[PDB]
């Protein structure tokens, strides 16, 4: 039993079911959705913040992009719908008509996933169940069915992990100006009492109707309400231990923290739980804009994921469904793409523990990065090297055997001076697909 | 004129009709009233509490019972009324078809008490007055009648005083998870201000349409609102100098405090004034369990009256009422064997002060109560000693004459070392009802 | 057993012992007392707060008074004692050569006061005790001893409560400027957590030395101290339940009330129990610039003590001793001359509660004062009528038998419409003191 | 880099050296180790708390002990050293005359344990370093040496860490009045601004002389100072990221839970890293007055040690010396009887795990207990069967191979039902310690 309070809630750390798992698909879904548009300007990070809200690469904020007059979202959205059709004309027409969620999980499931997590509610408002606190809701209108609960009816059934999404410090439903600058986002919030009780009774009631094994919140909690968390995390906890939240509340407690795009991605082991979070592309909402030639191939997935997971961290790769609930191809391709990967390279990532050290690198070049499980150590190739000789750069084993991870023959390594040299028969180097994997054994 | 601050509302205290008064009648009737169903598991204090609510022996905890899957009450809510029988359906069927307000005064009065206080709101949030922050009161739904207004009417034409109760700690029909053990009260609760504002405006109207006499509020008050009390107190001791608070808001001010069965029962004279409350039976609201096995005899009446009166406290005794306005006839006889003895023994109590002492017994056990006025010093017999040699133990009297109460008669009294020797003519003895009662005069 | 909380702190009120007391003696004694002087401007309440810091009739603001430099103290210092000699200086000229504390005991036990307080620390921060918090005290300087040690053992064999003063709020050792205006008082305090610590560990010091009946405190409390008074009262309270704490610590618990000269002085019963303190002249600390002209005459004491008492109040009169530890003639002859008449009339006092009323007057505009105990009502006259009828404007008596107090004589009383008649022979008018007392009984 | 705020400090975790190490040698060692008495009452959740203090096993506790006038430590205190004299003169007489930290050291290596933790300063005020913010330590008075500063070299010589124990809820030395009833914690405590400054500085003092691997505190955090625990745990986290601290702060953040004799012992696997702590004997301080039979038996003390350490803990066994410097014999026995226990099966309890539970039984009542170690998982019985045939009531074992611990000898095992079969022959029997010890592979 946790009591209702810090000191106390620290008694539960993040779940032994998400350490393991190291892969989750997280789902930006909602009436932005429809126009499904955002100019693709570039990842979080490397995008100067004096025009990141008027080229906001990220499709969810197309409300916030089109309260600001004269902003490529404006002039799209009045050419395309007219300056007569307002933001929330839109929840009528996000019908998902197309919409299946067992085709979904069985994908996410197929894609290697092990949880999966849709925003319930959004900056915008609008929410994905059957919520009695208001009516904008896609119950009441579009779909005219509880998104959340059907999807998390499906998962689970696919044997994942359900976990919600919901804007917690944003709610554009309370406020009229757009934020223009990151400054803007210390004032421009519901800010109000009625809104903390909103929000407040919102997440308790995602907790009695699917008991989710992630609360992830996001844009902080409002002020006003951040006490109320040490009730909500002490219920929570008390009907789910094993469920758990992440580190956008703005309270002292979390289970894991998370870091997006170039935004609080650690550069080696950082020492605690975290995951990353990124959409395939540089929006969440899906985007029409986007191309492939804005979206990362299979094999930057494929090593995002290992760079990731040999920190320690989850990736939390988000899929950007279309109003009609299909998924774009170039996702689709790219989950499956990974799906295939983790197939067959998944030993070496699900269940597996940092090792001393996350990242090396050989001679020539080519990122090493290591994973462990008791007394197996995974190197991880970011490609798969040309030459059978391998000399990998401040390096020494006190292992011994060293195999060659996906057919398991012994290979012939040489701890010489710092570094470490392995020798790979090309036949092996030849079966490998998009990383070579090694496997030391001490 | 009292300023909104702890440190002025201080120069308030317990009124002196409220210390003089010795009797009150406490009433829990609501819509828990009809299914009148609990497991009359024991008394408050004896009861261990990882039990406690999984049968609770308090019959308006029905709700909260109910919402224990697999608990008796659940067991018996299906058995009766069914699954698809949701606890607010009993709004509709709670009629008070045989109430009459005018009749429950008069037996107040003939049972000697001198103030009456409704449940107005219970921890169900069902509202006995028409109040216009909920449609949830007994107005809109079942006895379509303002019950605490007809009642303060006939209970003030009838000459006593009349307060209320609200349960401002708790309210159902703000959560949904059942109270399974202690420690759920710390964070089980409505928690939001939207909650604190309504009890708030809620006491206020009560205030405004009954002025009452006492505000008897109900495990605590919502955190969020514990500050609004320096106005409300200040708001209501203007408007009614004589008007009253209990000690269950969890703020610095409070005329009397309270104890409940066992729980906060004063062992000797505690140094200030409080009110004791108990059913007759073992739980609160109606209950159709309960044989008189579980009823306290008018005996125990009586002596659990001396005995708190002789500490300094209040008796407020609970009478549980039937769906239909009814007093069950084990309820109304006890309360009319009390009002007989304190016809003929009020005297020793209404009116009166503590002593030096509570307390003494005779030396063959019977046990003994004090209680003053001026001169006078009442000497209560928890019964009737058979011999006409009374000693007892550890006590002498500086007095001089020692009659005996209902006659009237100059008793033979004698300080013999430690102890005090009175002789009682068997004549007298024979005369006294429940208890044997002298009167020192020094 | 009291816990350091507000509400617990509540369940300790007014000592029995203080409510029956009903005068005690106040000892404005200090450094200040050596120069004993100041411009005997008027009564607090009476004079504009523009003008009295500057022509201050308080002699122990000395000091304060000094540190305006043109004023008229600050005239008098320098023609008297030159402009090279600070204030501190006076340390070593308090000597109390001619100090004889059971002398003083005695005359306050002859005075017909219960208790005794004197000033431990004023607001100069000179302490009277042998403080190990500072050297500034009279055991290291003037004296060469514990004034407040020596005396709480005299008072206290005079049989006499004992209670101690304490200047919590101001001490000018902490400050350089002076007090010029009423306003100045918000901001020019000590002000460090420093002095915060000091004042509990003083007030703390002065408990487990002396254990005193009451906890005096002028000034306010440190703001930053006042959380500490939970901790402070709880602990004093717990080792002398009997002891009790007035009104100026600017926290929610005290267990009397004060006022000050004009200040705070109730025009008709209060609901709580207060005490009304005041100096014989216009100052607290001795000032050799009174005269008799200056001071109460023996009736004007009586007729206050009356008044206060028959509003539930205590007087806490002061004397302002010299620096060599004698009491002024003026002030010894007031004092001799209330324990007179209290010799007479204490009956009428001591032990007495408030009637229904605190006064009346009669026809011919001598104003009446009443106080109770038990059946029995005392009628003191401000004064004695000439004549054998008298007539008492708007009272009527219920009662029987109305007795001359100092004879027994009954009397011919008639309640002759809103008044109430009645003949004192003159034979009885003759032997009353200062006040006609009669006595009324039921 | 730690930032100075909870949310931030979450971060950091219970060190890796510290869930691997498991035992670790606790030192309270004063000046009360010099009169080293007390009543061998019980354990700490055995007995009454309405006598603990006046019946204080505890011998560290002499000094409060000692202020309760008429209790057995007072009459020894006044028969044994006379009424004149002050506590605070056993600082005189503590002189470690015989001391020698390298004799200590090597002492608790050759006893197993991984890190030592002396008390700094215990409640009664006395620091052993020599601290610059107080005269009442151990290089002014006694031994005239820093006895912290020369036990942390001598015992980080041996190869142990060495943490430091700190009492920042008491201080004997800023009050004067005993603690006799656990109620009495709440208010007399320093309480000051002064003490929570010394309190922080002080532990700054440490962390700057000597960078403990462990920040014990002890009796809660002054509430005053407990802010600054930002920027305490964020120093020293800064300067030493390997560092540890306990839960006895009352803040939101601790690396490790405690249990003390009774209290928060953990009847199954808590959630979270913790430590059991005791005395070998029922004080902590050295208590002349222990005989064997107030202490554990080597076999009570394996016993114990396994079964913390199956439920994730650290055993923290307290070592009270003599005044002198010298380790009493029958504590001394039990340590190196430990420590050649740990020396056969050290291999089943350091750098171990918690399994998936902690606990077994066999038919016959012999308890077990698991530990693990990867794929290989430790089954320690808590004594040594007779028989050959063992059946262990409710396990299963998907293993493969089950091994006989010391020998290596693989044994015959079924899975009977609900049961767990295995033979172990009585030559294997035979050569096990205190317990017979299993190890299962998979
Ligand atoms: C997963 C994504 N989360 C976004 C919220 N983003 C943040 O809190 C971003 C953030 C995230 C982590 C550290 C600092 C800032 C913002 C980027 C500039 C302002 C702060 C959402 O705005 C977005 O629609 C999507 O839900
Ligand atoms: C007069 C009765 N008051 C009850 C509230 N009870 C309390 O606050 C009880 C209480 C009362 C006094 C001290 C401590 C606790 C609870 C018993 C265990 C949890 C605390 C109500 O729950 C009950 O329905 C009825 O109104
Ligand atoms: C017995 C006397 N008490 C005085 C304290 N007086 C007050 O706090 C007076 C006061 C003001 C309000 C309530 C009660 C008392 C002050 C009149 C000038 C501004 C406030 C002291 O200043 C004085 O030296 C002496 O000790
Ligand atoms: C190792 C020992 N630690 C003791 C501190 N013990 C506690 O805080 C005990 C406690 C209470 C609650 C949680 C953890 C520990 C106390 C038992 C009496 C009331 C609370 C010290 O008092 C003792 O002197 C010694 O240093």
């Amino acid at each position: 039993r946790y009591k209702p309070d810090w000191e106390s809630l620290r008694e539960h750390t993040v779940p032994k079911w998400f350490d393991k798992a190291k892969f989750g698909i997280f789902i930006h879904w909602g009436i932005y959705s429809v126009p499904g548009w955002a100019t693709p300007t570039g990842e979080l990070g490397k995008v100067p913040m004096d025009a990141w809200f008027f080229q906001n690469p990220y499709a969810e904020w197309y409300e916030n992009s089109l309260r600001i007059k004269e902003s490529p979202t404006w002039e799209y959205h009045v050419k395309t719908y007219g300056e007569n059709f307002e933001y929330e004309k839109f929840a009528d027409l996000f019908t998902a008509e197309k919409w299946d969620p067992q085709e979904w999980a069985d994908l996410f499931k197929k894609a290697g996933a092990k949880y999966v997590i849709p925003t319930t509610k959004h900056h915008d408002g609008f929410c994905l169940w059957g919520t009695k606190y208001t009516d904008f809701n896609s119950v009441k209108r579009g779909p005219k069915r509880d998104l959340v609960g059907d999807l998390a009816k499906a998962v689970r059934e696919a044997g994942l992990r359900f976990g919600v999404y919901y804007s917690g410090g944003l709610d554009w439903r309370f406020t009229t100006e757009p934020i223009r600058y990151p400054e803007d986002l210390s004032y421009i919030r519901p800010n109000t009492y009625e809104y903390a009780d909103y929000a407040y009774k919102q997440v308790m009631e995602l907790v009695d109707l699917y008991l989710p094994d992630v609360l992830w919140n996001d844009m902080g909690w409002p002020e006003k309400g951040k006490e109320d968390l040490k009730y909500l995390f002490a219920y929570y906890y008390n009907k789910h231990p094993e469920g758990s939240v992440n580190d956008r509340w703005g309270v002292p407690h979390w289970d894991f923290k998370t870091a997006e795009y170039h935004v609080n991605y650690p550069g080696d082991l950082p020492g605690y739980k975290w995951e990353f979070t990124r959409g395939i592309g540089l929006s969440f909402g899906y985007n029409r804009n986007e191309g492939p030639e804005h979206m990362l191939s299979v094999e930057q997935l494929v090593y995002t994921l290992v760079d990731v997971v040999s920190k320690g961290g989850n990736l939390l790769l988000n899929v950007g469904p279309k109003g009609d609930g299909t998924i774009p191809d170039l996702q689709k391709e790219r989950l499956l793409g990974l799906g295939e990967w983790l197939r067959k390279y998944g030993d070496a990532i699900y269940g597996t523990s940092v090792w001393e050290r996350c990242c090396a690198k050989t001679e020539d070049g080519t990122e090493i990065r290591f994973t462990r499980k008791c007394n197996r150590i995974f190197v991880i190739f970011l490609g798969i090297p040309t030459g059978e000789k391998i000399v990998i750069e401040d390096l020494n084993l006190s292992a011994g055997t060293v195999r060659h991870f996906l057919t398991g023959e012994r290979l012939s390594f040489k701890n010489v001076g710092k570094n470490l040299e392995i020798t790979v028969p090309k036949k092996l180097l030849e079966t490998d697909s998009i990383t070579l994997v090694l496997e030391a054994v001490e």
